[PDB]
């Protein structure tokens, strides 16, 4: 089973950081979902009772990006992770990759993150 | 056998979608169509005929993204795999990637969608 | 005098637009704002109270691009040049460009929009 | 007076070319189109009378990008430049920019095109 | 083992395709390579001459690429892999990811093309 | 008179610098040509004869962009501006832009270059 | 005379900023710098010494860019119009343009910035 | 498991390279470092300290990116791994790539290199 529901390159302006600094002033974390979730039922019927709305999704993923700011992405992830599980039982699994495009490194790249995949039980 | 033949970043303004705003105004809907096809022969001969008319492939798509509004981008995807399928028995599997980069959500995103992978029977 | 502060890309979700289904489901609107300001004296003192502030440019711009909607993109940039010109005497003129990416138009362009430039009087 | 009515990037698939190849497959002609219309009543207004429609234009412009097949770029935009200034007594001045992206040249570039700008008298 | 040699969007104006004004006009021809090759002795050594040298592979790349017209991608994409294999005996694998951005395709895409992978025996 | 026929992005290697190593391996040098020309003619009549022709400017451009290494971007422009002057009545003017992205450098920039503008006399 | 010499999105890692959390973390300041020189002696002659140096540009800038934090944009540029000038008799004007693609501002932007043109005296 | 904590396309101006001409005028070297490490408990506790370090990480690529000039990219990807796997015990496995865009390859692709996966021993 290969089937997926994803959201690219969600974009939240929050103050999530380990340095005091990082709280203070705040930055942009990008963020991707990817679910794992069998679409045949909603490719044959075309209701959208068969599958899962994303934009649910993204209200749960902004909600918590744009929340209390907490010190790791692993923890962000993680909170993303287990509140898409525990609200969709058609989501198999749930990948996060978090972002920093943009932390307080003394460099030249194209960003630092993490990324987790979290099946539902 | 991992050859596959592609088509990406396809694109087609239609009105599909579970909205009733989203089907008066309307949309881009980005396509990503890959085919696991054996190219040996083809690589071998030369022949257009020992492969997967491309062309061909655009234009199935194409008449199913901008025709009749469905609800669902899983509805679409299912059209157009069991459409590539059914009309070519070299295609053993059709994976087929729906985007909607500028879906109704209040948000700053690069893009939602669904990916459904179906192997011809 | 050819000096001036900027604000480029500045993406918000709104709902302006002439037709009923756009005010419902909304879009993301491009702005970019360019104001004329002699910053000799910025440049000489470093003392940020001989400029104008960026920051407060850009909650103008937003309250404007994030509140009540409109018809035209041409009303939004002339609320905005005349909200930046009033608090700023140091702007000596303003331009505004406002792009609406994905408007409810069937086609393939990157974009479609106004640009205003206004003195201050 | 400085201010434009704008269409970015429009593209479309037409046989426009001086060879017959080009003709005979086609290509992709990319198009830019600026127009300078006083936009300051329909800012004070917000009624989409007092301005130009852009929709109309995307129309005026599509329909001769994929209509007849002529010879060249600089026939295409003073057939939209002067199809545009006909049919709108606001656009004070019409400037269109046609880009080939992909010619029949030998070689590594990002496009070839002309521009033209015309006043409406 | 994954290590890997890499050429990315290699780039080349040829003269390819199954349709006669294809062959005439030509066109760009993107292409991807990477080989499978155990890189551990030259990440150990630091001797160009345990490892693959990639500037051959492109030679070899680029005279097919630019050399006689062909019908196929997979053609050229075989010829290619085979062409590889054959001198190289560290590249235990190859693969050959060949994209026609702008064939003569009525439509709006990204690109087509095939993709093979070839192992060395 | 704004009219203009361009060529842009074009891109080639060659070995150009006042460093000796420079001319040794060579670079990718990027070139954009912009050609004041009345095109009211050509677009009245559609003929090619009555415009300039960009394919026979992208000869000169390439020859001399792929010749004789020489030291400055000032005298590749130069040779360029005044070799299109020369060729071309209907050229009122040439605008040479000359960019070296990847120049040796020690830093992080997009590129560096020259840019000359050459009426005809 | 409208010929320049250009160095373009030069990026630097530095601790500019109104704001001590700014100067504490530090951010990516964007640079783009274009001088006002005659360059047809450099054009007709070839030798380096009848035009201007980027490399050295490219120097000054850094290493003001790269040194003690200052508060503002309008400091930094005006310490670098000044610098160029200074050092070169053939800049006839500068032009500074300073981008801060990610500053503390809670938003979606491209980026904020200043630009200044100083002429040589 | 699944989890990886990455660096994305760091960029570092060095000096290696099996050419003379390479090693005396340097290049900018493109680095992407994934590591495979355990993210629960870190997302359970948040405590920066159940996790790697991502600042750190940079800094070795850094020091060995813009150290001591070497022959092979698969010299740099192998100190890397090495040093990465060393220094940290929650890191089961790491990956470097190591892109080469601008190598003294007379041609037009977007890159070559080559990628090394190391698990920890
Ligand atoms: N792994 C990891 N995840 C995060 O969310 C942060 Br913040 C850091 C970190 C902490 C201090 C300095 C640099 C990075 N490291
Ligand atoms: N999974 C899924 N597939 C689609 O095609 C649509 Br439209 C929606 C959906 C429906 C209502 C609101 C938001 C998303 N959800
Ligand atoms: N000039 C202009 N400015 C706007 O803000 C809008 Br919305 C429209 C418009 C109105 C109806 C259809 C298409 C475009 N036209
Ligand atoms: N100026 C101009 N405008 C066009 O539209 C074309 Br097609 C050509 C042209 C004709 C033949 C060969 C190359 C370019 N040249
Ligand atoms: N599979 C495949 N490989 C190629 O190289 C070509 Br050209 C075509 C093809 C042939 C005719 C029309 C459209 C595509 N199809
Ligand atoms: N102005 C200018 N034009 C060129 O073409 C070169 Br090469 C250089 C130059 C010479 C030496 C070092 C750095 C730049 N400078
Ligand atoms: N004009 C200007 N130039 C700068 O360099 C800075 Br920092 C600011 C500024 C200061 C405080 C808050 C927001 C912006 N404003
Ligand atoms: N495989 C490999 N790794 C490297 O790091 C280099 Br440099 C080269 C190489 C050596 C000489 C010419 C072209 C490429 N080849």
């Amino acid at each position: 089973m290969q089937d997926t529901i994803f959201l690219k390159g969600m974009r939240f302006y929050g103050y999530h950081g380990a340095l005091s600094a990082e709280n203070e002033i705040g930055q942009i974390f990008k963020v991707d979902v990817t679910l794992k979730v069998d679409l045949s039922e909603a490719g044959r019927t075309d209701n959208v009772i068969d599958t899962v709305h994303y934009g649910e999704v993204f209200e749960e993923v902004k909600s918590i990006m744009e929340g209390k700011a907490v010190n790791l992405l692993e923890h962000l992830a993680e909170r993303i992770a287990n509140r898409i599980n525990s609200q969709y039982n058609r989501v198999m699994e749930t990948k996060v990759r978090i972002t920093k495009e943009n932390p307080p490194i003394p460099g030249h790249y194209d960003g630092v993150g993490i990324e987790i995949v979290r099946e539902n039980k």
